[PDB]
RNA sequence: AGUCAGCGGCGAGCGAAGAGGGAUUCAACUCGUUGCCGAAUCGGGUCUUAUAUGACCUCGAACUGUGGCACCAUUUUUGU
RNA sequence: CCAAGAGAGUAGCACUGUUUGGGAAUGCAGUGUCAAGCCGGCAGGUAUUUGUCUGCCAAGGUUAAAUAUAGAGUAGGAAG
RNA sequence: GUUGUUCGGUCACUGAGCACAACGUUACACCGUUUUGUUAGGAAAGUGAAGGUGGUCGGCGCACAUCUCCCUUUUUUGGGGUUUGUGUGUUUUACCGGCUUAUCUGAAAAGGGGCAACAGAGAACCUGGGAUGAUAUUCCAAAAAGAAAUUGCAUGUGGG
RNA sequence: UCCCAACUGCAGACCGUACUCAUCACCGCAUCAGGUCCCCAAGCAUCGAAUGCUCUGGUAACAUAGAGAAAGGUACACUCAGGGAAGUCGGCAAAAUAGAUGCGUAAGUUCGCAAGAAGCAUUGGCUCUGAGGGCAAAGUGGGGGUCCACAGGAGGGCCAGUG
RNA sequence: UUUUCGCUUCCUUUUUUUGGUUGCGCACCUACAAAUUGCCAACUCAGAACUGCUUACGGCGGGGAAUCCAACUGUAUAAUUAAAACAUAGGUUUGUGAUGCAUCCAAGUGGUGUAUGUCGCAAACUGAUUUCUGCCCAGUGCUCUGAAUGUCAACGUGAGAG
RNA sequence: CUUCGGGCUGUGCGCCGUCUAGGCUGGGCAUAAUUGUGGUGUUUCUUUCACCGCCACGGGAGGGGUGUUGGUUUUUUAUCC
RNA sequence: GAACUACUGCGCCAACGGGGUGGGAACUUUUCGUUUCUUCUCCGGAGUCUUGUUUCGAGACAUCUGCCAGAUGGGGAGUUU
RNA sequence: UCAUUGCCCAAUCUUUGAACGCAAACGGCGCAUGGGAGAAGCUCUCUCGAGCCAUCCCCGUGCAUGCCACAUUUCUCAGUGUCG
RNA sequence: UGGAAAUGCGAAACACUUGCCAGGUGACCCAUCCAUCCUCCCACGGUGAGCUUUCUUUUCACCAUAAUCCACAUCUCCGGCCUUGCUGGGGCUUGGGCCUCUCGACUUCUCGCGUUACUCGGAGCGGGGGCUCAAGAUUGAAAAAUGCAGCUCACCCUACGUACUGUCCUUUGUUGUGAGUUCGGCGCAUUAAAGCAAAAACCUGGGGUG
RNA sequence: GCGCACAUUCGGCUCUUCGUGAUGUUUUUUUACAUUCAUUGCGACGCGCGGCUUCCAGGAAUGAAGGAGGGUAGUUCGGGGGAGAACGUACUGGUGCGUCAGAGGUGAAAUUCUUAGACCGCACCAAGACGAACUACAGCGAAGGCAUUCUUCAAGGAUACCUUCCUCAAUCAAGAACCAAAGUGUGGGGAUCAAAGAUGAUUAGAGACCAUUGUAGUCCACACUGCAAACCAUGACACCCAUGAAUUGGGGAACAUCAUUGGGUGCCCGUGUGGCGGCCUUUUGUGCCGACCCUCGGCCCCAAUUUAUUUAUCAAUUUAC
């Protein structure tokens, strides 16, 4: 033999190791890697870069894909739409692998029990169960004390806030029940 | 002189020098800006000489080491 | 027949701080700023301009001896 | 009074984890940091000359053996040659094969340093012993202890 | 080419090694009921590392002891008549609960339970019985034992035998 | 038994092909009972008798009916307190898309979230399911991309012997 | 700068002027032919399709396979399907 | 110069040519010359070239270059109450 | 020629150690070089024997790091710095 | 270097290199039962010891290590000469070959399923490898080991002799391994490396340069 | 009506042997010359016969098809459905400017917006929506419900037939499968309309009408639901009945032939080795031209399509293409 490998980051289900021949001299199989600009608007790509030379920062989580919503062929900029209500305009330049996360979030699933949560979080540093601010010793914490279960002051802070003075609900322009909608009306 | 120096909630509290007497001392010293220049006057090495010196390379060194001179002088200056 | 060959982002100044008994600043450090016709430069303890007058000539460069030893110093005495 | 070519440990491995170069500190004799990094961070296959061994071949010299062919004599005895077979020469050379001097070519990163496992990973012994006072899968040697296993390295012969 | 095998000859470092490893060798200040990881684990009953006695082993344990049968205690000691929580802050305490089996089981419920819900019933010994599996050759007849088949055996080994 | 079971003999067609024929074999228990029987075997449960008298070893869950409270299992104050506490799934909002956010740090090309990217992370609040979650934004915060000319430091800027 | 002259120059512009980038489409042309789309073979339609063209290159086994044994062998040689 | 992949579907890689020089071979009468081989050497691989940068990105602003200046600041400080 | 006398010049000085070949709860383990010793082999056939020499082991000493000078009168390189 | 094949061998020699080897070569959870090995108990026999008084079949004991082959006979062919050949276990894996399952079926299961024309199944073959065995051989019995006992100089020595014996077999009930991440778990998916085999490679040996 | 003289009657088409081996004859001819023809062979079909030989078989064996049922087959019809895509265009929100002293809303105004700058105009975007008048006692759909396009997908109906099929049915408890709005859970979803609410205003009161907005909803993905003056307040199925007057919606079938037949100096670069003339060239030939003429064709024109049924002929049975 003697080739070049072909496995890395996971999007949808080809079965592995596959001969994708790339750049724009990629054809356009799903997962295939073509420049996003040279991928046609409205197409669904996955893991687009952003930095360029990053192999997929964006949408680097499970489920998505992202949609190109624009080319600016004059500059060679492109406006792509982050899954989030959020557009990012990157150069049209950028690599991308055709498609979607084969994955599609477990988020839907109802989680069920503690144990599950235990196995769940584990790959990283430990971070859960989670107790709350209101008893967490005053000496280290803002929300301890009070001769019973409550909030002191508004949880709505200026962003700038000291650490130790800054936790919770940063500068919430609004909070609580979303009685309306955010962004455009 | 804990002072007429004086700092200082000017408070607390702080706070010195000069001189004199005196000890000790015959204590004093270079370079960089001056013509320094008949194959760097040098240095390292080498080799002589019993060391310098001699000598020769090396090649550190003319991007400057030597020597001379160093705002007290040189006589300022003029006796060129 | 004349020369006349003396230290710079340093000095200084602002600014900040720190620091000083040192006072409208004793220093230092940072930062910025940033000097010499050389009728010069520095100093002359109330800010200044302004002028004299008075003392030096910094910002590179070396230097016994008289002193210390203060707590844990080491060789060799003398003691109370 | 605790005996090991074999058991362990741990000759090396990786885990989490911890150099040095660098880069940070008023600050190496209090370091901080980094944890393989502003680093030029190490040697081949192959060739090739060379030398040296071994083979082959090829050539060459010697000898033995040889279907067959040519020669004297009445005929056998006798000779040569052939071709073939065999053996030999430190033959010669060509050619291999080897091997070393020797000469040229000739490697890139979570890895440019090295540790980190008395349980992972984890490389050779079994049973028996009229066997010790107290040790032994270690002590028991050749024969009745024996029988093993492995390494290293020789040696000849064998395969060659 | 000779090492692309064989066999054989010849030699094996280093470092550990006893014993203890715990109701005395560890660690509880301490010859401590506290603690302290690992291997092994019979017979019988039986649900069965249970409970229990036990084998094998080990203990023969030791843990000052004797002497004693009073008060008080303490004891993982009991028992109590009738009575049945009056007691008591309080059913704490203690006591009532059982195996299994069969039978049987209310509300409610998120449908899943609730449930040993509740509640019944049964449980010896003896002496027969039943049900409940595996393991061969379908399967057969006739003829021969007035022998029918051989390699196998015994006894005949005082006959002047033979090997 | 008008097909690809096979071959032999023979006949027929040209045939020593096929086809027919024959012998044998190939597929087809259509050989087929019962499986009789032989053997050995097991302690389970069950059954029944016989029998008589025992809360007896051992080991053996009290129950019911409601109120408050917490969903639950989980968690824990060494050494008073184990719960109505926390954790907890479940509920809800912010903040936030990398020259970032969050966040650690003496400092550095330092750190971590993140060997990662909104099905993401971060941040807090609420505390199973179920069901609902009113009114107030004046206050006090927060927020604002809001406004724009009040204010707000240095900072400059021009003005007297100095 | 430079005695007129030599010397040098600048500036402005203009200048030739090294040097890369070397598929594809059109053009011209060798290409003879042929026209590597020409001519044949072939579908129902020219075409297609198959070929050929024009032009090259390399092959065509044939006998071999039974110690005879008949036949066939010329045969103790050989065939004998 | 990568194809159905048009819907999924694995096997390309180290050891490579031509030129030009030097020697020889082979062949040529044949030196000349053909041919080959050897030795050597050079060069080539839809470029080559290269004053000008690794590439991107960014950009004379963000970078807070760093330093002041101010606001803000129980996060902490310290003290007092 | 006493003296574990005295003095002292003369020397030794493990194992360590800043501690440095590497390393490290290991007398671990290396790396260059020298040196030693020796079953086997070999050889000498010396008969024995002896020697010689190998596999094998040991010891000595280098070998850490930085910085500093230097090299035959040059040590070897590198570089789009740079010469025509 | 063998056999259509599954798959073969004293040596078919062939080492660097491989943007080389989804290469169990290290490598991996638990998990499941089940299957069986192992071991283990029971018990039968049978021995040997020891027990055992009104009664008995009582008690105990009765063994075999690593390390290595797998050649005995069937059959060849029962041994003339035995010559094809060396054919020949179980019982899990897979494969391979023939036939080609279809009117659907088979099909294997304790388990959740599966399969088949994507070739079942069935046969026959090849091999994988727990295991077990196989003439079981070696090992190995031999002072084996164990238990006895008879004698013995002497037996109260001794040396602990010396000599002798016996020293066994079916058979019931526990557990390695069955290889995965092998039954479930699973918003969970079960270290790594050194460490090894293999391949590709194929340069050598089967060659006269010039 | 039947047979009949000849195929030399209109006429069939190989039943004027066929096919092929081929030869021959042909030789400015329909080349060559298969069958015919001449030579002859094999096959030979037609048709006949002949030999049969062998084997083998229904007619209607299996009523009769509902103005019963069921299909089937044929164009096609419809806002039927379902998946697509494309858009028109607006509402907005937004942008981007332009400007500008007013906007805006209203019973009355009032709450709104205002010179950052409101509106406004135009450009343009973004967004989500909606298919506007068309388009109507008009279509389709079980019902609910259903309107750009294309792209589809699979569906339905009707109509058509001499298609097959033999009651196939009917209607129907239980029982299933549907059911607008809205709600309801899980997710979109954001624009608007607007329940909740909030504001005005109003009122006597008024949180009501009315205004001004504005939260849930709304659309949708996705579920689920069953309640809707869910009205042809009218169960289904059946067989009938006025006039239909007009007019309708889909389809079929009529429109004296769209295809056919007949007729022509009307025409024709028509055909055709015919003849002729004209013209080329070694080759009267061939090749080229002739509104040359001829056989035939074409176009064009013209004519006709009768044929056709009850009932005698006969009447008459069709409006026009």
């Amino acid at each position: 033999y003697r080739r070049v490998k072909e496995l890395m980051v996971a999007p949808e289900g080809m079965f592995t190791g596959q001969s994708m021949l790339c750049g724009v001299k990629a054809p356009l199989a799903i997962g295939n890697v073509l420049p996003l600009g040279q991928i046609t608007e409205g197409c669904i790509v996955c893991n687009v870069e952003a930095k360029v030379g990053d192999r997929g920062t964006l949408a680097r989580a499970s489920g998505d894909y992202c949609i190109i919503i624009s080319h600016n062929t004059e500059t060679g900029r492109t406006r792509l739409k982050l899954p989030s209500g959020q557009k990012k305009t990157v150069p049209s330049s950028c690599r991308a692998m055709i498609g979607i996360v084969a994955g599609g979030g477990r988020i839907e699933k109802p989680v069920l029990k503690a144990g599950n949560s235990f196995y769940r979080f584990r790959g990283k540093r430990n971070c859960w169960p989670k107790v709350r601010g209101v008893a967490r010793n005053p000496v280290e914490h803002p929300h301890g004390g009070g001769n019973h279960q409550h909030i002191g002051h508004p949880s709505t802070v200026s962003r700038h806030a000291p650490p130790g003075q800054k936790v919770g609900l940063i500068a919430a322009r609004r909070t609580g029940r979303i009685r309306g909608s955010r962004a455009v009306r």
